[PDB]
């Protein structure tokens, strides 16, 4: 029969909504919920470890039928997340692994980290200094991303990771990352010594790219996922630095945990993971992947 949430309580629990990843996956799963006639528990820990914590155990002392977890570091909401299911809780997942999770909406990441790599390494000739953030490796799909691009140059070893990775932040995540991008420059002033910027989201992208271009310093590519359209529209502007971005579908990806809450509450089995595409824009692929999710 049709998918229902009628009658039902779900606990709805995000890391934050700082940026448009994690607010279009907050409001669609909020969106859904209520689509499907169920009553959200709508809790934002505003990039909070302590807030999300806590709201995760309000929620288990809620008992709602089900809790969906969107983002945040693995070790930091794991015991909860186990307390929720002990709880006799069903817990699904967005961009979280956990072992206490029935079903994880995520993009496939080893795909994302892979390509973005590959692109990287073609972009810059199989050869050049990348400077790279790295401040989420706690989190699932970060994580994935940046084990791939270690995994990808590792047969190109003409490509390096320039030392001291950086530590992207959140918040002030723009600020900080040209503030970092900017010093680096500086460390390294020769034409052609650094020849790339990664990171696992694109919003520290946004900041770097900036930075490059206040430094006069624009032959540095940036690569990044999201597809924030801040960012995509960087892409596509030919005199911008900015030359990847991996879009995903943050509103697809909060729906579907939503439609996958009400599938397991009908009795149905869900698979550990559910994968939603990404599209890789470049600068020729920026237009038909903006166009595929306006
Ligand atoms: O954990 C930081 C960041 O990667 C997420 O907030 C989000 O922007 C997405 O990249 C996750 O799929
Ligand atoms: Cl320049």
């Amino acid at each position: 029969e049709a998918l229902s949430l009628k009658g039902k309580r779900i606990g709805i629990s995000t890391a934050g909504t700082d940026h448009f990843f994690d607010l279009q996956a907050y409001n669609a799963q909020i969106a859904e919920v209520k689509r499907l006639g169920g009553e959200p528990l709508a809790v934002d820990a505003g990039r909070s470890d302590g807030k999300l914590v806590a709201q995760l155990q309000t929620l288990i002392a809620q008992k709602p039928d089900a809790i969906v977890q969107l983002l945040g570091t693995l070790t930091v909401i794991d015991p909860w997340l186990k307390r929720a299911r002990d709880a006799g809780i069903p817990v699904l997942t967005i961009d979280v692994g956990s072992s206490h999770s029935l079903n994880n909406s995520t993009s496939d990441n080893w795909g994302i980290g892979k390509d973005l790599a590959l692109q990287l390494v073609s972009d810059i000739g199989g050869e050049g200094n990348v400077v790279v953030f790295n401040g989420f490796y706690g989190v699932t799909p970060c994580a994935i991303r940046y084990d791939q691009l270690v995994n990808v140059i590792k047969y190109f070893p003409k490509v390096k990771i320039i030392q001291p990775e950086l530590r992207d932040v959140i918040p002030n995540t723009v600020q900080d990352a040209f503030a970092q991008v900017t010093a680096i420059l500086n460390k390294y002033p020769e034409k052609g010594s650094i020849k790339a910027i990664w990171s696992a989201w694109d919003i520290p992208q946004l900041g770097a790219t900036q930075a490059l271009a206040a430094a006069g310093r624009t032959e540095i590519k940036t690569y990044g996922v999201d597809g924030s359209p801040e960012v995509l529209q960087l892409v596509a502007d030919p005199a911008s630095p900015a030359a990847a971005d991996v879009a995903q579908q943050p509103a697809e990806l909060g729906r579907q945990a939503i439609q996958n809450v009400a599938l397991l509450l009908s009795g149905k089995t869900l698979p550990r993971e559910s994968y939603v595409p990404a599209l890789l824009a470049n600068k020729q692929t920026v237009n038909e992947v903006t166009r595929k999710l306006g």
